[PDB]
């Protein structure tokens, strides 16, 4: 298993960690929805949450990532929830096709179920 | 009305506050964007605005969540853009389709329109 | 060139900057996604990125807006990715057709690639 510190930036401004493919995938888009896996576990730092998003040139390319909420506490393999929009999409392994992002995590007293 | 603190976290750890459907909805992919009604209403805490997301596990069933910006004072009914992405998608009432999570609002000079 | 200083907020309690179309634009689902220009471009306020989002109404007539980040140090024109989901969608130019939120940019030891 990998950490979330492994992960790079594309350059020291960019707000994303990019994610890769540990497996090569094709999809179509009538598969619909795909789970992707990445190699790479939670947790994530203190009082943050994450957000999984598509990269811009992986988007225009016709691979749709679906967002995705990784919370603060999950140790589990953060997947890349992908579709092949309207064309036949190739993912070459280790090709960076999604991006996670931090955001401060905010306290409710909101009850849990 | 029911305001957001009646949600619920899945577990303390959990970013987002689940949000579900108050009707049966059946969805197919040529209906394209349907909103569905949640009885939850705003607004938010101060300082803060909202976006909605879709359930990974949701997602993965084929029912789209297209992300939603709840803004801090809005104080309309929270409601979800759903489609289904290439199947029907059957939607019981009361389960738990999308969820909101929160965010820091940051102030800025910008006019407004 | 403009900057984001010229963006406006629809009322001032709204989250997002409204985005809007400097040219006409008709896309259709055959398309796949398109990059819209806004004539708007980067940087982000310190310590702040962007995310690039649908507005709800403009999503429920069937443009789809694909999240985008929108990196701190950016200095390119801000593009709205979109497709039309199942109908013929025409943008008029001059038309809201997205917004930007600003985040906090989080600090971590992540390396660059
Ligand atoms: O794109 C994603 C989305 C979620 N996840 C993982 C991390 C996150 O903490 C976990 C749960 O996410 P959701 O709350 O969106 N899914 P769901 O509500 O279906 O499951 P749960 O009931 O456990 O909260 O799934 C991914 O790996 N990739
Ligand atoms: O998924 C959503 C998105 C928005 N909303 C509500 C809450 C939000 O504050 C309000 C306005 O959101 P947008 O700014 O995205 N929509 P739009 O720009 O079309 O309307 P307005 O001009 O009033 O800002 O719509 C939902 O209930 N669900
Ligand atoms: O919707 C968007 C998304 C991105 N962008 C611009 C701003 C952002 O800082 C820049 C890079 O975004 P991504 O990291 O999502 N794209 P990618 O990873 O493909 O390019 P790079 O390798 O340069 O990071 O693209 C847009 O103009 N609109
Ligand atoms: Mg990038
Ligand atoms: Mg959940
Ligand atoms: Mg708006």
């Amino acid at each position: 298993k990998q950490p979330i510190s492994k992960l790079t930036r594309a350059t020291p401004g960019s707000a994303g960690l990019d994610l890769c493919s540990t497996s090569h995938t094709v999809l179509t888009p009538e598969m619909g929805p795909q789970a992707l896996s990445t190699g790479i576990y939670g947790p994530l730092p203190p009082n943050t949450f994450g957000l999984i998003l598509g990269r811009s040139s992986i988007t225009m390319k016709g691979l749709q990532v679906y967002p995705g909420v990784i919370d603060n506490d999950y140790t589990g393999e953060i997947k890349i929830m992908a579709k092949a929009v309207n064309n036949i999409v190739t993912v070459s392994q280790g090709n960076r096709i999604a991006q996670l992002i931090l955001l401060p995590l905010i306290e409710t007293d909101n009850k849990v179920q």
